[PDB]
């Protein structure tokens, strides 16, 4: 896949009548469950018919209406103003297209992931250096270990709707659990290890995760950094959700004078407004301001008996500390294996204990289906088709509606606590999968090194999702691309023959400080690189040029944010009409109706609008800085903010799951933040300063909001 000419961009852009267009590609990039018996299949151009696999064994072909057929009930739905639904009624799975598909298509021994640990042997590789820890993960191992994780989550009592929180380093085990969570429909939240125990506590509370998966520690810069004792433990122990503190506050308050009780509730509520979880002390300090005010006698009359005030302080204290457990169990990966790890016998589980038991359950089920596998060694001797048949015996894949939530990732906003955006299985997977051949030359078998952490959207969408979806080996790195020296990322490229490089900008500018760092990069053979990209911050044309001369010529710039789900502004592989200069410019993809608008008191407010509205802006002039916007939705865009948990209920019957109609997360807060900027029109407003150029290119100049 790739766009040839400048004519092609514009043919596709107008051709992009949302439904028909994205529908054409989604049939091909990812597989769908189609009706005979049900089968995972996709439209294969090389075969011009739907190829695929039986949902209970091996490979057939289904010829029903092939180009025209639609595995969904309706491609595109535009009835609500910003609440879009793509491929409704279609059953798919992020886990299947990321794991099972490729084993099941005869690429089991292929390298899904290359993992590199942080620690470094300078003298390895004849003085060039090598990692201390490193592993190549076959697609069959990724399927086995994740299927084991899936059964472990089930054994913990998790159902298809429930939610988990991951607080882990970039290591292979996080992927295993993540892909295992997808296999069971369990929605997860990756919490990067750089945040604070109170951030992790807020994301647990808000996601409603009753299980957490963390680690004992990781290795950052050749030093053992604890994880569980420093994040998960305090987040669960030392914080409670504000509605729980109030509930317990009401219980404590129930031999009290109603006027005194009322003052106490409001006093604490104002100190907790906007917060998600807080330390129990924040509540007490609030009570002390209310009691001291009552002892004064000046508020709401009343006069607390010194004894009564003390009794209240005791009842409220005792209730907050005896709060109920926030989590049913915490899973702990042994990774650093440091001594004297704080342990809670009532909730802590060693991941290996649970995954091993999950293997025996996996092996027993296979034997009940007649495979004759006494041990994991026997299993990893079957063919690809029979290997995956055996896995399905005990850990089948759950097929979820296209709009089923895949994960919840939090990103900081202009006001208030960071919010969690939802990404579904359907549009999200088919969308990012398409950007790989469109922006890079990414074909199956290639290798991609994405400098990222699964806690970031680059981690979720490209390090993991777009890689496993495209059958492109991904390099998992535990540490920084410049530790110990500036040539670390170059060494990885050389030794694994990386073909695609996706990273930020800061690591390079730190390289350009002293000239000595460049020499370290020049040690390594980067000829395997056919494209790199910038993607996380504004890059100066000086950086891009430096990187063009010393890493790879085709070092493009790409713009997108957590909400975008995948790249929306990039450069096109093997295209003719679109040049590439060291100007930090980017092009909008055809399905992206990007434009730059600006507030103007005298507002024509009649630009490119496919969806208008009632309730001052104008199309910015070439070279005029304003807001960057998208006027038409697309599949892999976030659907809503995570909310309305009370009405999130999954219909789970058999190995099929859907979200009971009527749930749209916190729809209101979603539209207000992203879609209700421009009066008169419906357009997505990411909040970034960009400016259009005559040749159809864009240049970004930083965040516009706060
Ligand atoms: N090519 C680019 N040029 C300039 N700024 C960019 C950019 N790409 C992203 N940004 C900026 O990054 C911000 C997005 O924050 P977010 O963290 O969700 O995306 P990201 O690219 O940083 C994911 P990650 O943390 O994985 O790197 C954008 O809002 C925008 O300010």
């Amino acid at each position: 896949i790739s766009d040839r000419d400048h004519f092609q961009r514009l043919r596709e852009e107008c051709r992009s009548d949302p439904g028909e267009f994205h529908g054409r590609l989604a049939k091909r990039e990812i597989c769908w469950l189609i009706e005979g018996n049900p089968a995972w299949a996709f439209y294969d151009d090389a075969a011009e018919t739907w190829t695929g696999w039986d949902a209970s064994s091996a490979a057939p072909i289904t010829l029903d209406l092939p180009e025209s057929f639609e595995p969904w009930e309706r491609a595109f739905n535009d009835d609500d103003p910003p609440n879009w639904r793509w491929f409704e009624g279609g059953l798919t799975s992020t886990a299947f297209n990321e794991v099972d598909r490729h084993v099941l298509s005869g690429h089991g021994d292929e390298a899904a992931m290359i993992f590199e640990g942080d620690r470094w042997n300078m003298a390895s590789e004849g003085g060039r250096g090598g990692p201390v820890d490193s592993e190549v993960i076959s697609r069959r191992k990724l399927l086995l270990e994740s299927a084991k994780c899936a059964l472990a989550l089930k054994a913990l009592g998790l159902e298809a709707g429930d939610r988990i929180a991951l607080n882990m380093p970039s290591i292979p085990e996080q992927i295993y659990w993540t892909e295992g969570a997808k296999r069971m429909g369990i929605v997860y939240t990756p919490v990067f290890g750089g945040f604070s125990d109170k951030t992790l506590s807020d994301r647990i509370a808000d996601a409603g995760a009753r299980v957490v998966v963390t680690a004992d520690g990781s290795y950052r810069n050749a030093q053992m950094v604890p994880f569980k004792p420093s994040y998960t433990d305090p987040a669960l122990d030392n914080f409670i959700a504000v509605p729980v503190a109030m509930e317990l506050l009401g219980q404590a308050l129930e031999v009290v004078a109603p006027e005194h009780a009322g003052l106490i509730r409001s006093e604490v509520a104002g100190l907790l407004d906007g917060e998600v979880t807080v330390e129990r002390s924040d509540v007490m300090r609030g009570v002390g301001k209310a009691l001291t005010a009552i002892a004064s006698g000046e508020a709401a009359g009343g006069a607390m008996t010194p004894r009564q005030a003390a009794q209240l302080r005791i009842a409220i204290a005792s209730a907050l500390v005896d709060s109920p457990p926030r989590v049913d169990a915490v899973v702990v990966v042994k990774h650093t294996a440091q001594p004297d790890l704080p342990w809670n016998e009532a909730r802590d589980h060693w991941s290996h204990d649970l995954t091993a038991a999950a293997g025996e359950e996996l092996l027993k089920a296979a034997r009940d289906a007649g495979f004759d596998v006494a041990d994991e060694e026997a299993l990893l001797a079957l063919s690809d088709t029979e290997f995956v048949r055996a896995i399905w015996a005990g850990a089948p894949v759950l097929a979820v509606d296209a709009e089923y939530p895949n994960f919840i990732i939090y990103t900081s906003g202009s006001t208030g606590k960071p919010k969690g955006v939802v990404h579904v299985h359907g549009g999200y997977a088919s969308g990012v999968a398409a950007t790989m051949p469109a922006a890079f030359g990414a074909e199956p078998g290639d290798v991609m090194y994405v400098v990222a952490d699964p806690g970031w959207i680059t981690g979720q969408s490209y390090q993991i999702a777009a890689s496993l979806l495209s059958r492109v080996t991904t390099v998992i790195t535990e540490g920084s691309p410049v530790f110990p020296h500036a040539g670390r990322f170059a060494s990885i490229i050389e030794r694994y023959g990386v073909n695609v490089f996706k990273a930020g900008v800061t690591f390079l500018k730190s390289v350009m400080q002293n000239p000595e760092n460049l020499k370290d990069i020049q040690r390594y053979d980067l000829s395997s690189l056919k494209v790199a990209t910038f993607c996380a911050e504004p890059v100066s044309p000086a950086v891009q040029a430096f990187a063009m001369e010393h890493i790879t010529h085709r070092y493009i710039n790409s713009y997108w944010a957590t909400e975008h789900g995948g790249m929306v502004w990039t450069h096109f592989a093997d295209a003719d009409g679109f040049p590439l200069e060291a100007d930090a410019h980017t092009y909008p993809l055809p399905w992206i109706m990007g434009d730059v608008w600006v507030e103007d008191a005298d507002g024509s407010s009649n630009g490119p609008v496919e969806y208008e509205r009632d309730t001052p802006w104008r199309v910015a002039e070439d070279g005029e800085k304003g807001e960057i916007v998208i006027a038409l939705p697309y599949p892999y865009l976030t659907r809503t903010i995570w909310g309305d948990v009370e009405n999130f209920t999954v219909e789970h019957v058999g190995n099929l799951a859907r979200v009971a109609g009527g749930w749209r997360g916190d729809e209101v807060r979603y539209a207000d933040t992203y879609w209700r900027r421009w009066k008169g029109a419906w357009a997505y407003t990411q909040g970034d300063f960009a400016m259009r150029h005559p040749d159809g290119s864009f240049s970004l100049h930083g965040r516009s909001d706060d």
